[PDB]
């Protein structure tokens, strides 16, 4: 399993590194966004939580297609807004209920070291 923690004041760093090989490897759920909200990544662990084939929602758009329980002001919201921005930094509790049982979950969003785009991590709380 790949070593890095939920929330590492680093973590950009290291998922720099990681291919869709290495980001399975992770304790929690990991995503890669672009900034129009389109998916690039999507790794098994995000997979167990939710219920989504990796594979198949890559392409796909988090906010209007995928998760569209995150299009509101408290998760999308702040998205665009650290987009707009060009910084992002942002973790907060949520609650996933979109075709599936309601699973209360930490989020934490970032921007990548990456050029123009974005991580979304999860966990169980």
């Amino acid at each position: 399993m790949e070593h890095v923690a939920f929330g590492s004041e680093d973590i950009e760093n290291t998922l720099a590194k990681m291919d869709d090989g290495q980001l399975d490897g992770l304790a929690f759920g990991a995503i890669q966004l672009d900034g129009d909200g389109n998916i690039l990544q999507y790794n098994a662990a995000e997979g167990d939580i939710t219920g989504r084939d990796p594979k198949q929602v890559i392409g796909k758009n988090f906010f209007k297609d995928v998760a569209p329980c995150t299009d509101s002001p408290e998760f999308y919201g702040k998205f665009k807004e650290g987009v707009a921005s060009g910084n992002l930094n942002t973790m907060f509790e949520y609650t996933f209920d979109y075709q599936m049982t309601p699973t209360k979950v930490k989020v934490h969003m970032k921007k990548a070291l990456s050029g123009d785009s974005y991580w979304v991590f999860v966990k169980r709380v």
